[PDB]
């Protein structure tokens, strides 16, 4: 019911509504995958002409303008279609935007530097490492930084960023958010992202897109950024009168050592890793965070006996472990069902707590006939997370499980990790680059500091407060608690609370409504 903006094919996905871009404003778009976020951006960018639900018909620009006349969006579209707007679009699929890239990072950026901001962006996005590398040879994260950089250098009216936090480490995400905020004043900016802290930093306004993945999406009205993210956490949109999730994502709610490790040293070629002694309690979640190339995965690999430490040990030396590696690939002949059944009797019995909380809530129950090699990154991720979690263990290690996940699935996963760990009185280490995930479920954290590729030093497990304080300080940002949802809120650099908390040394504030 309502007015269809676009439909790709008969009986296919349909989109209802569009957000209006606003000048001198950063507009966030948020929702689970498969609901039309990328479609919305491509419409806004002028790459797709809305067909108003008829994929047979070739709608012209004139027709689109007649259909919008009187409405909020008309004027944007008039300017778009009358070629009065220069549009920059940092596309979602960065790996596809790679095979048309000739030359080094420096020379690509030098070619397109229209705003004389090359050197500025180099600094802001910390690109000196990438500087004389071939665009062709770049990893996910280097490509993402190169395209975001390239977008910042362009002189344009509208800048569109589809998921710029993908492949970025915790530090890079924050730098990218600072860079966009700083360099794109007095422009139309639209951003889609699944990292809530990135969105919170970047956005003035927020639209939620909700619906059923691959069936339909509807765009909410514009909310003030803070409110929009809060309604998303509550899972309720007041204006639309819409329960978009049956439960809420709540922050800040309310003995024996199961394992202990000495100082751990590991040298790999050039890179030296040092990890401080520590211990973990039964039921406890230790988040691990730090930039990439710093030894987090090496540390994971030491804990699972894949790599031997050069000095130091973990007691007890042999325990039942369950491991979700960072690098995920289809390595199995059989179905999702066969793979899950192999892992646990629980995982697929409609009878257990697991099936409904994890399996079903991950929507893995819909992929049972699929064989593992058919699955997308997102689906393999959930499959490996679910399998890992279904196994009865003393120790769980999950490496970057939020990669490939949308904004909903990461919190469903987060919740599950907590549930399994506490249920089974186990230790869980989770490495992740989404800071809200840590805030949401980590009981203590380990911070990795140093120089990517050369040296990493990791602290013992400390309180979120103790670790975040030191981590945020280096990163030069301050966090407070939102009054309504208790979610972390990042003070925009320069802001009222930002310089005061900075003087106090209170970078990670546990105070409500700061
Ligand atoms: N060219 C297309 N033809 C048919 N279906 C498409 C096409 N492009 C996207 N879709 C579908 O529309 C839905 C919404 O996709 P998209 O806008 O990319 O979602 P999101 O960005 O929110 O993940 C998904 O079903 C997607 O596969
Ligand atoms: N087997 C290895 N041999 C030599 N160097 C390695 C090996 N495995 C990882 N490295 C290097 O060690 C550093 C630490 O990597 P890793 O533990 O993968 O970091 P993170 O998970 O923090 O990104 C990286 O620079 C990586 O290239
Ligand atoms: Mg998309
Ligand atoms: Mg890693």
């Amino acid at each position: 019911e309502g007015e269809v903006i676009h439909r790709y094919k008969v009986n296919g996905f349909k989109l209802f509504g569009l957000p209006t871009p606003k000048n001198n404003t950063i507009l966030g778009v948020l929702g689970k995958n498969g609901v039309g976020k990328t479609t919305v951006l491509k419409i806004l960018a002028g790459e797709i002409i809305p067909n108003f639900g008829d994929p047979n018909s070739k709608v012209g620009k004139d027709e689109v303008l007649k259909r919008f006349r009187g409405k909020e969006i008309y004027n944007y579209f008039k300017e778009l279609y009358s070629n009065e707007l220069k549009i920059v679009h940092k596309i979602q699929y960065v790996e596809y935007a790679s095979k048309f890239l000739k030359g080094t990072v420096n020379e690509i950026l030098t070619k397109i530097d229209e705003r004389g901001k090359k050197d500025e962006v180099k600094e802001l996005l910390n690109m000196t490492n990438l500087w004389n590398k071939d665009a062709n040879i770049l990893s996910g994260g280097g490509l993402q930084r190169l395209l975001v950089a390239a977008s910042l250098l362009r002189e344009a009216d509208v800048y569109i960023f589809d998921q710029p936090s993908s492949y970025l480490d915790v530090r890079e995400r924050m730098n990218m958010a600072k860079a966009i905020r700083e360099l794109l004043k007095n422009k139309y900016v639209i951003v889609v992202d699944h990292d809530l802290i990135v969105l919170d930093y970047l956005t003035d306004l927020i639209h939620i897109i909700y619906g059923e993945s691959s069936v339909y999406g509807r765009v909410s009205k514009s909310y003030a950024a803070r409110v929009g993210i809060n309604n998303f956490l509550k899972g309720y949109l007041p204006a639309e009168n819409m329960k978009i999730r049956p439960d809420e994502i709540k922050f800040m709610l309310k003995l024996k050592t199961k394992m202990k490790w000495t100082k751990i040293i590991k040298k790999l070629g050039d890179f030296q890793l040092v990890v401080d002694n520590g211990e973990a309690k039964e039921g406890e979640i230790i988040g691990i965070l730090g930039p990439n190339g710093i030894g987090k995965t090496t540390f994971a690999r030491i804990l699972v006996g894949e790599i031997t430490a050069d000095e130091g040990s973990v007691t007890p030396e042999k325990q039942i472990l369950s491991y979700k590696p960072q690098r995920i690939f289809p390595n199995y002949d059989g179905t999702v069902q066969q793979y899950l059944e192999n892992a646990s009797k629980d995982a697929l019995s409609t009878s257990s707590w697991f099936f409904e909380e994890v399996t079903k809530r991950l929507n893995l129950h819909r992929l049972l006939e699929s064989n593992v090699n058919d699955l997308s990154g997102g689906e393999l991720q959930k499959l490996y997370i679910a399998a890992t979690l279904a196994k009865e263990a003393d120790l769980y290690v999950l490496d970057q499980p939020s990669s490939y996940l949308d904004v909903e699935e990461r919190y469903i996963v987060a919740k599950a990790i907590k549930r399994v760990t506490r249920e089974r009185k186990a230790v869980t280490f989770i490495i992740d680059h989404d800071l809200s995930i840590h805030d949401y479920i980590a009981d203590r954290i380990i911070v990795f500091k140093g120089e990517p590729e050369k040296a990493g030093l990791a602290t013992s497990p400390v309180t979120l407060k103790t670790g975040m304080n030191e981590f945020l300080r280096e990163l030069e940002v301050t966090f407070r608690r939102d009054a309504e949802t208790g979610r972390p809120r990042v003070n925009k650099i320069g802001s009222y609370l930002d310089r005061v908390q900075k003087e106090r040394g209170d970078y990670y504030s546990m105070v409500l409504s700061t």
